[PDB]
């Protein structure tokens, strides 16, 4: 024992380095391999560009926006957890579709917090609610309004909304919630199955001390830089094709596919991003959420056009979770050999010095008394 274990257990990293270095550089010189990898990256950023149906990010963006719509539809809705108008205890309602009575202020209300808003604030809330509903959805067909990440085709009806135009419909409509001193009333939201039964959310307080509200809002600007990237990533993806045997060793192929892999590799990464989020809202919070279609006001009228979108809320969230653990994986294969061919040069020398080292090392504990 004593300095003669940690002599083999040195002897032992060594050549380890020595096999992955050889590993490293056998791949970066593996011509299949390389444009194996290449054709996965550039195959992702095609569908996620491009697809309205197979594309990770263009799904993520439906989550989202569902869920902000579906929290608008909680607090707000067809029967608000706050009151629209002047509160004089006397309180004159403004005419809003939804509006409670004001002696629900009264009974859910009690506790410093602020339950009245204006009735300038929220017209526009109402209008960047209205303008989000339109980006998502075309009233008209009922079918969906939003582009591939590509862009609207020009002019049967097409989706006619950016998912930039909506999520920044989606930032502005969360921000001015945040920034809104009106507390939400729980008690006053009503779903048969739900408000009635033990775990109920009865509670008042403002929006920001509510984790659906703040990782819904926390989401959105995630999904921009999401977007960005796989916009940046597809024009990155023009500049790089399959290899001619002997010719990945371009610089600048070698430095573009690493980088092409670790951006999509964090587009991933923000695809989970969001997935935790939503995985991180309280239970009975997220049933709210997804069943707040079922909301029925407790007075007036009871709409037959509620938010029913938010039936296909899980069904997305999930598919969030699924395209992260398929995609993740094979991202994670792709950016390796990405890593090596970028590292190849690097690779070669340090190979050298570390079978020297290996080498030096075995000769000395063999030269070691016993």
């Amino acid at each position: 024992l004593k300095n003669l274990n940690e002599k083999y257990e040195q002897l032992s990293q060594y050549l380890n380095q020595v096999a992955s270095l050889k590993q490293s550089i056998q791949n970066a010189n593996n011509i299949e391999l390389v444009n194996s990898s290449l054709n996965y990256l550039k195959s992702f950023t095609n569908n996620n560009y491009n697809s309205t149906t197979q594309s990770p990010i263009f799904n993520a963006v439906q989550a989202v926006i569902t869920s902000v719509l579906g929290f608008w539809s909680l607090y707000a809705g067809n029967y608000f957890t706050f009151f629209v108008g002047k509160k004089v205890d006397s309180g004159q309602p403004a005419s809003v579709q939804g509006n409670p009575p004001f002696k629900t202020i009264i009974e859910n209300c009690s506790g410093i917090e602020n339950c009245a808003m204006d009735q300038t604030t929220y017209d526009k809330m109402k209008k960047l609610a209205e303008d989000l509903q339109a980006a998502q959805t075309n009233s008209a067909t009922k079918g969906n309004n939003l582009c591939a990440l590509s862009g609207c085709a020009a002019t049967s009806n097409p989706p006619n909304s950016t998912v930039s135009n909506a999520l920044n419909l989606a930032q502005q409509l969360m921000d001015l919630i945040a920034n809104t001193k009106t507390a939400m009333m729980w008690k006053n939201i009503v779903i048969s199955g739900v408000s009635n039964t033990s775990g109920a959310i009865t509670s008042t307080n403002y929006p920001t001390q509510y984790a659906v509200f703040n990782n819904i809002k926390a989401m959105i600007p995630i999904l921009q830089q999401a977007v960005t990237l796989s916009q940046s990533n597809h024009t990155l993806s023009a500049s790089l094709q399959a290899q001619a045997t002997g010719s990945q060793t371009n610089p600048k192929f070698a430095k573009d596919i690493y980088t092409f892999a670790q951006n999509q590799k964090q587009v991933i990464s923000y695809a989970q991003d969001i997935f935790n989020l939503f995985n991180s809202i309280p239970a009975e919070q997220y049933k709210y959420l997804e069943k707040a279609y079922l909301k029925i006001p407790n007075a007036g009228s009871t709409p037959t056009n509620p938010y029913r979108q938010v039936v296909n809320l899980n069904q997305e969230v999930q598919t969030i979770k699924n395209n992260v653990s398929y995609y993740g994986n094979r991202v994670d294969a792709a950016l390796s050999v990405a890593r090596d061919v970028y590292n190849l040069k690097s690779n070669q020398a340090e190979i050298v010095t570390a079978y020297n080292d290996a080498k030096t090392l075995s000769e000395e504990i063999s030269k070691l008394p016993h």
